[PDB]
């Protein structure tokens, strides 16, 4: 009963229900994996927002660990940015081919300063050559009360247990457990350091048999960029530092300008490129025309935000998701959904909505792992309300979508779409 | 104005009315009966949920005795729940042949603790072989203080005044009533004891005329299993003890293994198998095609409840209701709606929308029948608020129906789904 | 213009204020160590209850090493508190004259248990007769996988490096730095093991160095028991594990029959022991004349509190300590406030008023280190609110006791009571 | 029924109200001058706190002008602090001996600059030696866009209208009124510049008739300084820009290192020093005794503010008056009430219960005059705007009059013998 230009009606999470269906499949059995952009793998489908207060070095770690990704922030400066990607990419296993090092003329603040930077216990010491004189550890470092002593006076001094490049992990680990020590450096034939392996790469590896990891074994890690310029020089940066895929992240995707930013920052660099955000079909496909191999979709997406209430602007986001993947789905290119999350079912809805994975905001700001100092005052706080380890977040909401996978009958998220069956339901019903 | 993908709209209990329809028929006068499942009718058409906080014996007792029916709940070891069935079946008129009995070198404390266990006032004396010896009831007991003292010591031996196998209920009370007595032991021609008939069967059918029971006059009663080869041994056992129907009660009806274990819980016994749960017409069709005597509709179908919450799953129980009845109404095969209710006029909805009896859960949770312990702390609660007898609420319920159906011109339950105009309302 | 019987007003915390005066000390530089008892001191005048939800081994471990001390709770077996007491006195320096040990045919999994309950990393291996043949760390089983290996199989045997008992910890630490190992068996002219160090000790003496320990440098701890002949049996056990004072912990410490009872434990063991709860002048006295090291003070000092609402009973908390004071500060003996707190402005009213420790209790429940289990629902919570370690409570208690002593010039606690001037003031 | 330990209570202004009394005065006819110290005197007695969300310049200015006085809090540099003094100085009336002066190689950005920070419309274009070369004003600028362009080429040149040295008010301003301008240069014999005179130094006088101010006729001032060796230099460098009085500002004034450094820094410089602050009868004898020319009054004055609630630490603030009162009254020191205010009738009490001032602090925080951003979030905000401080104080002065009329005093001085006190209940 409405003019045409008035016909559509936007529906939002709360709006809409799945159906249960035949299914064959379990919670405990369905495959959780999806794609965040054309050649980037995820193993559950989540990503951490590229906010300032939820996602630096320490939480896309804790995501990438749990088999999600996070998406760097770019509140802060090139260097500040390239320097989180580097700490994600060489957590663990990602110094096998890129190992730290100190010359033996530095002090131990400085060591000790670079384990604590890379989360380590030890460093090669190596020459201007990269020749290995020795290594420095915590325990080398336990009982030193002077922090400018020098690294040569308590380093342990070649001859070391190392290994050659290219040795497995079950004969690394096995140089680890006869030899009673933690760290393995990896040398060529005229010892020249080339890598380094250290216990904590299989304590990871067993307690995270999840994590998202690159081709190299490390773990994934995105990161935002804007649409200028500057933000071309920085994604060169964030490329070089080895980040596995951009988010080109502006408010207005469908702007031309953007598009532009987008097709530029793409050609430069030889990694996936996602572009957002839109809400539309027209704006999504504006987005694959100008070469991005992932969207994300969600423009004004809660009640009364902020481009709603100024701009008047905005899609609810099971329609927004909806519409964009009449133009994603038709063209293999995946689709990250972000905003408008209420409830861990809320993750089903929007996969089967069109969605391929979804991001979260404000939800993991009061995790441990989000930046900002935790404080007290009467209860905990990070300066936002305490919310503990990011693992319990990601329990949960991945939880939850297993028993809609298990319901609805679908034993892969490629599934989703086509066995999600939805019902609207009215207020009432809400 | 919503793309296919999302065309359905659900419709929830408060989504819609009934609208007042020609009627010759008054609520004092309209027929409540309906069936649980092919087999299975009742004379009110609600169940009390299998819910450990709902339904054991003493619920199911009441339900029966109001009209309905309990569903025994399943968290407990099989033959826990095998004693629950037992205690429903042997409540009133249920040991015309299957007696208690009790040896004459038992103490009084044991003939006491079977006394409260069944809720009768007696135990007969019998030797080994079944035969007679004697009687023990509350008053022999009454003013004994040593409870380890032999029954044979207090019983009131044979002779005693007994009855026929077979015989009729006025034959029975005329015996009571001519000797004083209250209990009446049924023995063969060597004196074997065959049954028992007390005051309490005659008590209890005057009180509740309406009481659902078997075609041996013993209350009806239903017992949950799970989906699974130890709810298959569960099975044999509640039919063993009388039960009268099962109800397979999964979270996801449409499961494959569900169905399954449906196909092998129905075809390993003889009495009606119900399952569920389902919420669409393709689920009820595939329970129907497992071999179900019956159904349960409800999936998700309360307001930001646990499944919708946490997995995005659910449906609005009127279309719920609905769609399944597409598939149950052309195969014969009864509905159970179980879920989403607000208010009394909800039953009439469930019933017009085309369910044929409705489950009722944590309303009953309160009443003074349900498994908690009455506790006072300022006000009275369940160890749950207290509400006190459930007859109070199944007569508010049943109220309300009568006059749903005599508004809609429904003499009978069955007329529900053809007289039943529905018109939908917006929040306003 | 009351009755004489109704005469004396009774003052809380919220009804009086402290005033600032002439001062030459700041917060920063005042000391804030106090007695527990006439033979128990601690540098921080606070203690944890003995609740149940409150303080195990973790609670009076992390109160121990940040200067104050734990009272485990009695809601246990004798042998399970005088358990938790072991794991707080061997938790660091404590095992240099008892320590573990484990056969060499003992398993993996054994060790690795033995390793968790006393957060070591590592068991000197021995024979029947305590010689020592090996030592099995967590690097030894850091890549097992059987659970089920033989100790002797993964451990270091013997030649170890050693210490003679009664080493430096200058001396020993040297080991630990030229060997590059942690830990440091020590023992006899045979090689019989006598103690173990570990770099454990040097590690928690470093991160806290205001730890409140005994005069064998192990970590304080005290222990509740009832009032009961048990209680002599738990006294007497609790006393064998190493506590260092004992809580007779009733609600009525002016009753006879707990008075006698604290004499009688009080005489059946060498260390100190507390005995509570009173509220007066009189119930003090009586505390003290049956031998009590220390006194608690607190009967129903909570508004609306069970006490008070039940039986009418209680007694405002400053007035409380004031009384009790009276009493307590002529015969020498520490009062602990137990009850009453709202704010950490509080602990200063307390010692102002004549208390010398002051007892937290549900502040604490929620803390990382209380007994309870850490589970997520949307939030974090305890099963109470999860509050975070427990050292901010403690930083924030203790930074505010620290500006009461600046305000008021009391350079240690026990200028407080006469250099504290008090101002009543209205709920205005 | 209370040990004698917790005899003593403590009153806060709810718990007290003035009666009436005899009065043969009127509101609008009774005399609110006061003292903030020894020998500084304002015409209401109120204060704004050294605060920095609240007392910068522009408040000082306001607070002055409208009869009492700012204290300039110490949150910043030395030399911004001091900054801050020449600003408040250098209002209106205080150019006369001490004026700004720019050169003729200068941009009209920078002259324009300089109006903008003493709010004045012009300044005197002077050589190296001083010498008066001319005027560049506002209207000299008012047509010109190019920001780079220098003041020789827009400036009134030599020879103008000056005046000299010690010229009259009248006659000053018949000169200003004779050629229709705006600025009076005052110029020695040698056209050396000594002074400037301009049109704000008349409207202001006539627009805020009551403004404090010193011997020079310049606004009054303070300024708060710590307990330090760094406090004792921002002592002399406030001296050095004109301030009228110092506050010694410690959260304990009763520690005994703070009442050393009231001495030395009191000691130190010729102007009143202010110390606290206090709450006891014997704290408030130890700042009279390290010399304070007058002390401020309140520790933990409000109800479960910070230092009641982290330290138990606190006296309701009638008490602490009335307290300080006994040595401050015995002394002939004036004392500052400082804290608790909930209603402009607790002037009066504090009045009445001994104070001769009171310090107004966060109220003041969302007035037009603080030092914040006016900001506009679909309302005002700096806190929420408060507008003008002057409707602040106009309110606050008109109920004090309205206590001294009620209670019959006609001078602040009769307040403290002619205010009758109650106490009143919870009901
Ligand atoms: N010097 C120094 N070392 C740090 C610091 N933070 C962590 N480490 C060390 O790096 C390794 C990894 O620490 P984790 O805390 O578990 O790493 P994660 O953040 O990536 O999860 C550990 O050594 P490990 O040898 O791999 O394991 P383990 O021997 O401690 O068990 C740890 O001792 C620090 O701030 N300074
Ligand atoms: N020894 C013993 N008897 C119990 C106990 N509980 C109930 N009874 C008796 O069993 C019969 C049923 O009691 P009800 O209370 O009416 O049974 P209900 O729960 O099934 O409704 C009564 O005897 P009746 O002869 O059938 O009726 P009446 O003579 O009491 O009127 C009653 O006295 C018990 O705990 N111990
Ligand atoms: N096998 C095993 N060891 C545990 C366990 N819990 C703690 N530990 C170990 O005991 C020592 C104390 O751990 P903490 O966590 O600091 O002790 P705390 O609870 O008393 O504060 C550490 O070894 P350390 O050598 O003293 O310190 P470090 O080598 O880790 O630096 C730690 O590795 C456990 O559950 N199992
Ligand atoms: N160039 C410039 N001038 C400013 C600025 N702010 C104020 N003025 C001018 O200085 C004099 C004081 O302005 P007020 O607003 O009254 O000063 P106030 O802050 O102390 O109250 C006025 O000139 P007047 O000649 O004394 O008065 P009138 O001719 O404007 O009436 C005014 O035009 C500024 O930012 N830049
Ligand atoms: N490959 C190696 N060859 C020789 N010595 C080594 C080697 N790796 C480590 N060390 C030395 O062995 C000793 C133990 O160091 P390791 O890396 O095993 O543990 P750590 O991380 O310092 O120990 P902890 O886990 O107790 O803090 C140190 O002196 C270290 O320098
Ligand atoms: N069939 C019977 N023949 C003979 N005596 C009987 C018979 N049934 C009961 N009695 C005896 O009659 C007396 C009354 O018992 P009855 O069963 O009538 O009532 P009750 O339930 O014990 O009593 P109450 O209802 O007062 O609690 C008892 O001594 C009982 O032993
Ligand atoms: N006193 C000792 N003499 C000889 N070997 C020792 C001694 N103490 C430990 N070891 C051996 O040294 C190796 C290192 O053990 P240590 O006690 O130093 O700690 P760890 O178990 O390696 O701890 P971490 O978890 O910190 O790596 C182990 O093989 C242990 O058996
Ligand atoms: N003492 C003076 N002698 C000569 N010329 C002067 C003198 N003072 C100002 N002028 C010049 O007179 C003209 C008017 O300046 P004046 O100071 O009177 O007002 P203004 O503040 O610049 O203007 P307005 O009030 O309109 O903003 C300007 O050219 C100014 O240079
Ligand atoms: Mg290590
Ligand atoms: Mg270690
Ligand atoms: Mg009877
Ligand atoms: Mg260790
Ligand atoms: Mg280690
Ligand atoms: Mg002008
Ligand atoms: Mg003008």
């Amino acid at each position: 009963g409405v003019p045409e230009k008035f016909a559509t009606l936007g529906l939002t999470y709360d709006d809409v229900l799945l159906l249960p269906g035949a299914s064959a499949v379990l919670p405990n059995a369905v495959d959780t994996s999806s794609r965040i952009s054309r050649n980037v793998r995820v193993n559950i489908p989540l990503l951490s927002a590229a906010m300032d207060k939820v996602t630096e070095s320490r939480m896309a770690i804790s995501m990438a660990r749990q088999g999600g990704v996070g998406v760097l922030h770019r509140n802060l400066s090139i260097e500040d940015q390239a320097n989180q990607v580097d700490l994600v990419k060489r957590s663990e296993s990602g110094m096998v081919a890129n190992p730290i090092t100190i010359h033996p003329d530095a002090t131990l603040g400085e060591a000790d300063a670079l384990c604590a930077k890379f989360r380590i216990s030890g460093v090669p010491v190596t020459d201007g050559a990269g020749k290995l004189l020795g290594i420095v550890t915590n325990r080398d470092m336990a009982f030193e009360t002077d922090r400018s002593r020098q690294v040569r006076e308590v380093m342990t001094p070649m001859p070391l247990v190392t290994g050659q490049v290219g040795i497995s992990g079950v004969d690394a680990m096995e140089l680890l457990r006869r030899h009673k020590i933690e760290k393995l450096p990896l040398v060529d034939g005229d010892g020249i350091l080339k890598g380094l392996i250290t216990v904590k790469d299989f304590v990871k590896a067993e307690q995270y048999p999840h994590a998202a990891k690159d081709a190299k074994g490390r773990l994934l890690v995105g990161a935002a960029v804007g649409a200028s310029p500057e933000a071309l020089d920085r994604a060169q940066a964030l490329a070089e530092a080895g980040v596995d895929f951009l988010v080109v992240d502006t408010s207005h995707g469908h702007n031309s300008n953007a598009l532009s930013w987008m097709s530029k920052i793409k050609s430069s660099v030889g990694i996936d490129v996602v572009g957002g955000n839109v809400a539309t079909r027209d704006g999504a496909q504006a987005l694959i025309d100008a070469g991005v191999d992932g969207i994300k979709v969600g423009v004004g997406p809660g009640s009364i935000c902020t481009t709603r209430v100024v701009a008047g602007i905005g899609v609810p986001q099971v329609t927004a998701i909806y519409e964009a993947s009449l133009a994603a789905r038709a063209a293999g290119v995946p689709l990250i959904g972000d905003g408008g999350l209420q409830y861990s079912g809320d993750i089903g809805k929007a996969l089967a909505a069109g969605a391929d994975t979804v991001m979260l905001g404000s939800l993991l700001a009061g995790c441990e792992e989000s930046p900002g100092e935790l404080q007290f005052i009467n209860g905990k706080q990070f300066k936002v309300p305490y919310r503990g380890p990011l693992a319990n977040v990601l329990h949960q909401l991945v939880g939850g979508l297993r028993q809609t996978m298990g319901y609805v009958g679908a034993a892969t998220i490629e599934e989703m779409e086509s066995k999600g069956r939805f019902v609207r339901i009215t207020s009432a019903g809400l």
